[PDB]
């Protein structure tokens, strides 16, 4: 039998240190294909080990379809392959939508549920170790055409039976007191995360005629591409938080989401919701 793998790449939507990904098309499905630099190899190694282990199948996490490595004459070439999202990530979309009530909570429930989904230990057969994320943001999660996400980029990934973006990291990982034993310090790590996530897409969503524009966290009190120590100092000794927006409290779904964030915020890991907890507050807004 024939066995196609034949890929046709069609037009770059990404480029960074990690590489590039390209909108890619397989017996006429679209699919993203992510070739990996040499700098980030690891996430590769990570990401395949992850799936060689548990075949995650879930609505919002971001679809796995293949894992390849070709030899080259002096080089090891290194594809991700995974399904395709036309409207991009959740950063690119919020630039220039806005969004009303039904579709921001839309947005923040399918997170939490992919989230939940990764956290959670399932026994028996078809099962899955717990797992934490461990870069958790808004260029991390891709908008569907359905109005849901989905999570994406399991290369720092860990599992429970490279470092973070440094804007989104907790401030037990800036002042190095992480439980580097204990795994479910890492599931309090991405709930600080998915925090600031909610607060990015919390800022688009319309209330009484008002938004705001999109900012990343801390755009007020970093600079771009902040170094460790600059985010030790806002998260860690002057224990800053995203500012919430007076009219926010005019409106009942912002003022919910607001007392959300704050409880992923705590500066003591313990006292943060878990993610099972925010999906339940998120089912009972509105
Ligand atoms: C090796 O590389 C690649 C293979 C494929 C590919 C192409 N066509 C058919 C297949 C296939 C899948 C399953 C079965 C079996 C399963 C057990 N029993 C019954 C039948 C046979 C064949 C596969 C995997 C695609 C690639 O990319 C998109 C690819 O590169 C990453
Ligand atoms: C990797 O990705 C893709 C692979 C395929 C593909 C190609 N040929 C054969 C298969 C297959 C056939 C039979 C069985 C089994 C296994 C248990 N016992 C009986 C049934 C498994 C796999 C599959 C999935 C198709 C894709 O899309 C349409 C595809 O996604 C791009
Ligand atoms: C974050 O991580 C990953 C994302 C993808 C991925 C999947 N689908 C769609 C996309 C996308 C498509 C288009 C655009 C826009 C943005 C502005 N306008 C022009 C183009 C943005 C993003 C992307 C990046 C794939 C990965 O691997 C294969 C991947 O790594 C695991």
């Amino acid at each position: 039998r024939t066995v196609a793998r034949d890929i046709t790449l069609l037009e770059c939507v990404g480029k960074g240190r990690y590489g590039e990904v390209w909108r890619g098309s397989w017996q006429g499905e679209n699919v993203a294909v992510k070739i990996f630099s040499s700098r980030d190899e690891k996430s590769w190694f990570r990401e395949t080990e992850l799936y060689n282990t548990v075949m995650l199948r879930h609505e919002n996490i971001l679809g796995f379809i293949a894992s390849d490595m070709t030899s080259r004459h002096s080089s090891t070439q290194l594809w991700l392959i995974t399904h395709y999202h036309e409207m991009g990530s959740l950063y690119d979309y919020l630039q220039l939508t806005t969004l009303d009530t039904v579709s921001c909570l839309r947005i923040v429930l399918s997170i939490a549920s992919g989230l939940a989904h990764l956290h959670i230990e399932i026994f028996g057969t078809q099962g899955k170790p717990a797992i934490a994320h461990r870069d958790l943001k808004s260029k991390n999660i891709l908008v569907k055409k359905n109005g849901q996400c989905c999570i994406a980029d399991l290369g720092l990934a860990v599992m429970h039976s490279r470092v973070g973006t440094k804007r989104y990291m907790a401030p037990e990982v800036l002042d190095e007191t992480i439980q580097v034993d204990c795994f479910d310090s890492y599931k309090r790590v991405d709930i600080w995360a998915f925090g600031l996530v909610l607060w990015e897409v919390a800022r688009r969503m319309v209330s009484n005629g008002i938004v705001e524009d999109y900012k990343p966290p801390f755009y007020d009190v970093v600079p771009n591409d902040p170094s460790f120590e600059d985010m030790r100092k806002v998260v860690c000794v002057d224990q800053q938080r995203p500012n919430i927006p007076n009219r926010w409290f005019s409106d009942p779904t912002l003022t919910s989401l607001a007392k959300l964030m704050k409880e992923c915020w705590y500066q003591n890991p313990s006292a943060r919701l878990t993610a099972l907890r925010i999906k339940k507050t998120l089912t009972k807004i509105d």
